């Protein structure tokens, strides 16, 4: 499946791909590289609570490659400017980080968790991650340059930001390529419309562009509150499409190949408000789980995890509960256990990871959409040591491959 940024999923994994676990703890930055031998270790003493004064509130943590070896960097929005610790290559990050930017901050560009979003993107196709802002007048790119130097920010588009009504309580912005050139695009839920805006390779894009009348919460009634909504490829030609969970089911507008999309289809009556789904309680996601290589859906509920694998061209087989754990019954809390859906073994098909109460918890793909026992991993990065939301920020992360 293709590169797909979102608020929910800033940090995407690689498909196929074996990623990494990462912590950003009250005391620093913590790894569990994935490997035969697990452990935790302790890479950086800053970007945490309490090494560095870093807030949830106020700040924003990620794992990009802004250096073009392939490798992963610590990347920090913080009070002032934009921190960098770049990874050595041998599980092991610079200490203390760089400050590469002042902008995209709290204090050096009023940028604030509330109203705008902050991504890392290679957006040129350069190998290397560009900073990109929706902020207050459009969409703000700084060109990642190489060894460190990051050019000053350049209004790439005047849209999709404050200024133009979107507002995270009731819009969606996404970052993916809807044209198959290899470019991250911009697809946006708007007021009334799905937008996007194509992506010119050279650090601004085209005028946005209304290609779907429904999902937001002026067409069709979709509330952040109630019904989430996602890009991936759901087809295999490598354009995002649309999926969403409504109120009878998932709902989905496949691409035409260019950008442009299709009608809009009730596909399947499930993983809606209507059979019990929550966003208060519930994690609803698609990933690749099987050969086919396109996204499947997957659904932690109350009993436990639900699939339904897609057929190869955005219709989806029976509802199986595959896994009678990592759900609500179980003890699974949306507001207390991080649950991710991505590939920990290099096959491609995607395996189940949750950070519990006491043990980080994994569940194996056999390849076909079906599991394995549940395995644990280790008694680290949980809820019982002290890693809650409100403090720390966990991922999955492909630190290296
Ligand atoms: C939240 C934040 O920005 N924290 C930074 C911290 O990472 C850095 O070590 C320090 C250097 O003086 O400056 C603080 O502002
Ligand atoms: C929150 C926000 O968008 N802040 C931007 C800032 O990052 C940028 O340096 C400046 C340049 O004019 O424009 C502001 O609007
Ligand atoms: C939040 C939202 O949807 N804002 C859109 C804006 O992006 C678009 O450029 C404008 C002109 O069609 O229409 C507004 O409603
Ligand atoms: C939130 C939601 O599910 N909205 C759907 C909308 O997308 C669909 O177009 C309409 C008529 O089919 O039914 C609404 O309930
Ligand atoms: C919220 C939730 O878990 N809903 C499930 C639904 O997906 C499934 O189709 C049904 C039959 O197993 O069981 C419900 O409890
Ligand atoms: C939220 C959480 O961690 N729940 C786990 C559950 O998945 C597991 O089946 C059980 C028995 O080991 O232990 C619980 O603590
Ligand atoms: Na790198
Ligand atoms: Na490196
Ligand atoms: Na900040
Ligand atoms: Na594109
Ligand atoms: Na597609
Ligand atoms: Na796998």
């Amino acid at each position: 499946v293709t590169k797909v940024i979102s608020q929910a999923s800033p940090v995407p994994t690689s498909i196929p791909g074996v990623a990494d676990l990462v912590g950003f703890g009250t005391g620093g930055v913590y790894i569990i590289r994935n490997s035969l031998l697990v452990q935790v270790v302790k890479v950086i003493n800053n970007f945490g609570y309490d090494a560095g004064g870093w807030r949830t509130e106020k700040h924003v943590r990620l794992l990009a490659d802004t250096t073009g070896d392939n490798q992963s960097d610590v990347v920090g929005f913080g009070e002032d400017g934009v921190w960098i610790s770049t990874n050595n290559g041998d599980n092991t990050f610079t200490d203390p980080p760089s400050h590469v930017l002042a902008n995209f901050s709290y204090l050096a560009g009023g940028w604030r968790v509330e109203k705008h979003i902050r991504f890392m993107a290679d957006m040129r196709k350069t190998g290397r991650a560009d900073i990109v802002g929706f902020g207050e007048a459009g969409i703000l790119i700084s060109r990642n340059n190489g060894s460190s130097q990051f050019a000053p920010t350049q209004l790439a588009l005047n849209d999709f930001a404050y200024a133009q009504g979107w507002r995270l309580d009731r819009h969606l912005r996404f970052l993916g390529d809807i044209t198959g050139n290899g470019l991250l695009d911009v697809v946006g839920f708007g007021e009334n419309h799905v937008f996007v805006a194509k992506n010119n390779g050279n650090g601004t894009f085209q005028p946005a562009q209304a290609v779907v009348n429904n999902f937001c919460v002026g067409a069709g009634g979709w509330t952040i509150a109630s019904h989430p909504r996602v890009i991936a490829d759901l087809t295999g030609d490598s354009r995002a499409d649309i999926l969403g969970f409504g109120g009878a089911g998932v709902y989905t507008s496949l691409n035409n190949g260019n950008g442009t999309f299709g009608a809009v289809n009730l596909v399947l009556m499930d993983f809606g408000v209507a059979s019990g789904w929550r966003t208060a309680k519930h994690v609803r996601c698609v990933a690749p789980l099987t050969s086919k290589k396109v996204g499947d859906i997957i659904g932690f509920g109350d009993a436990g995890v639900y699939v339904a694998l897609n057929n190869g061209d955005g219709t989806f087989g029976p509802v199986k509960r595959v896994i009678n754990n990592f759900g609500y019954n179980q003890g699974w809390r949306v507001d207390k256990h991080p649950r991710f859906v991505v590939d920990l073994t290099g096959d491609g098909a995607a395996d189940i990871v949750g950070f519990g109460e006491n043990s980080t918890w994994a569940c194996m793909n056999k390849g076909d959409g079906t599991f394995g026992p549940d395995m644990k991993l280790i008694s680290d990065d949980t809820s019982s040591k002290g890693w809650t939301l409100e403090k720390t920020v966990r991922y999955a992360a492909n630190l290296y491959a």
